[PDB]
């Protein structure tokens, strides 16, 4: 599913991402924009053989099981395919664990390089939330 911008903002808010670990909703929408272009089916293979999945490009090296990342962890205790669903629940619950790790939203490279320090509130401007 390719979410609309406000459609994704509302779903992320309903699932409790807004201000989760102090990161306003605009930060999460911006991250999803540059990680996946709001496409839940986005995937990208990393050089080490792990794969990033879904709207927030969550990595199988640590966070989900895809059966093809030897020696990896599954810290969100989910199949990586659950991160590709039209329903973002699994991606949100797993992102809450990731952002709780030492480096906050810097875990998302596209957030650090394209969202951090910018006017992130613009990503939710015009939305009815
Ligand atoms: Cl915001
Ligand atoms: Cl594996
Ligand atoms: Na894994």
């Amino acid at each position: 599913k390719v979410f609309g911008r406000c459609e994704l903002a509302a779903a992320m808010k309903r699932h409790g991402l807004d201000n989760y670990r102090g990161y306003s909703l605009g930060n999460w929408v911006c991250a999803a924009k540059f990680e996946s272009n709001f496409n839940t089916q986005a995937t990208n293979r990393n050089t080490d053989g792990s794969t990033d999945y879904g709207i927030l490009q969550i990595n199988s090296r640590w966070w989900c099981n895809d059966g093809r990342t030897p020696g990896s962890r599954n810290l969100c205790n989910i199949p990586c395919s659950a991160l590709l669903s039209s329903d973002i629940t699994a991606s949100v619950n797993c992102a809450k664990k990731i952002v709780s790790d030492g480096n906050g939203m810097n875990a998302w490279v596209a957030w650090r390089n394209r969202c951090k320090g910018t006017d992130v509130q613009a990503w939710i401007r015009g939305c009815r939330l």
